[PDB]
């Protein structure tokens, strides 16, 4: 995975558990532990966790605008592929692929767009309607 | 690249020029001729095209034609909802060969939501005036 990806999956965990074990990043991320260690080695070199002696892995404030951030990606990508009506089964996967390589710009236009049908159901319809048109 | 930017290139390749050489392709990939005499000796493998030069099968053509037609869908998609331009190609070429086909026919209704009525155009405009402030 990429650095963004090991970061949402901790800021992830320590929100679900109060804690991010190593073995649990692991497992989110269908990696070995030692590719875990290697990269948690170059996030505290790049100041976006510490270890601690007793509490283990925590964010730096710099690691937890990031993982915020990255969250918020996620759950945003997959609330536009939701609406425009992409199956649910696929969606997961589809934001996965593609979170990580989208621009800010990108991201805040997919933003306004998604707030746009939010506002007004009647737009859903709409837009439902034309899928049926292109369905023939 | 992947598979999918070796056979999306040989495809606009033959069709700009008529042909595909190796050096166009290494160009256009901004990879060394090595890695794309592997990368053909692969898709010969998978009769995604033959070499007599470089040709596509129908199974290579089928398939170069989805690819362009992704990757301009693609840019339109982020143009009409008001991506600045300079950050389109680079999204695009980040995010195509990522998505379901699924997610491709979706974002082809909304592109389609948009381009048949241009007032909806001028809402999002209007809601991106809101979320600006
Ligand atoms: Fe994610
Ligand atoms: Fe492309």
């Amino acid at each position: 995975p990429s650095m963004e990806d090991y970061i949402e999956q901790i800021y992830m965990l320590i929100e679900e558990k109060g804690y991010a074990r190593v073995s649990d990043i692991a497992e989110a991320l269908a990696v070995h532990p030692s590719s875990v260690t290697k990269m948690v080695q170059k996030l505290d070199k790049d100041e976006y966790l510490i270890y601690e002696k007793y509490r283990g892995l925590v964010l730096t404030s710099k690691g937890k605008k990031i993982g915020k951030r990255l969250v918020y990606r996620h759950e945003l990508l997959e609330q536009f592929l939701r609406i425009i009506g992409v199956d649910e089964e696929k969606i997961y996967n589809d934001v996965e692929g593609i979170e990580h390589h989208l621009s800010w710009n990108s991201i805040d236009r997919i933003g306004d767009l998604v707030q746009y049908f939010e506002e007004d159901d009647a737009r859903k319809k709409d837009l439902k309607s034309i899928q049926k048109k292109t369905e023939h």
